[PDB]
């Protein structure tokens, strides 16, 4: 397909440490589980969590998981750590440029 | 390849309006003309300019323009604008993910 969309919610949300936090990502047409997830601090390139929409990247924490497959999709933080302040982003790459990026979600938390 | 490492240089720059300005990427192993240039704004997701190494993006600005295949590549900007203001990455798509990001490219204009 083409002219794919990507939406996230919330745009914006605070939590707390130790909480679990769970956002989500949907593609306008299928693109089975061709979905990455990155998280972005200041100043730093994205860093890759999860592709293929639930498989973690080497190196990630386990906290970090993601699901879905089609058109809706959802990151979670299991616990979260006052280090996971970060903008999250989703991508798909379900076949060729442009890889469509989602809006992202800026998470903020409580210290 | 596996396990590719993205690099870019320079990491930040200041130059004048009007200034022709080349920051470049570089691929540790080859990735033919896999190669995406983007440009992000503060707070933004990243915006797809350059595809393929060096197709320009409907929409996207002549001045803008993207060369090189294989595992060093150069992204050009002909003539420096105000609204050019931003950080630049490369990313590479060759086969699998990670859909490695360059660590960016950091402009800003010396007014
Ligand atoms: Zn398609
Ligand atoms: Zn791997
Ligand atoms: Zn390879
Ligand atoms: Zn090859
Ligand atoms: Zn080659
Ligand atoms: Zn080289």
């Amino acid at each position: 397909s083409t002219d794919i969309q990507m939406t996230q919610s919330p745009s914006s949300l605070s939590a707390s440490v130790g909480d679990r936090v769970t956002i989500t990502c949907q593609a306008s047409q299928d693109i089975s589980n061709f979905l990455i997830w990155y998280q972005q601090k200041p100043g730093k390139a994205p860093k890759l969590l999860i592709y293929d929409a639930s498989n973690l990247e080497t190196g990630v924490p386990s906290r970090f998981s993601g699901s879905g497959s089609g058109t809706d999709f959802t990151f979670t933080i299991s616990s979260l750590q006052p280090e996971d302040i970060a903008t999250y982003y989703c991508q798909q790459y379900h076949n060729l440029p442009p890889f469509t990026f989602g809006p992202g979600t800026k998470l903020e938390i409580k210290r």
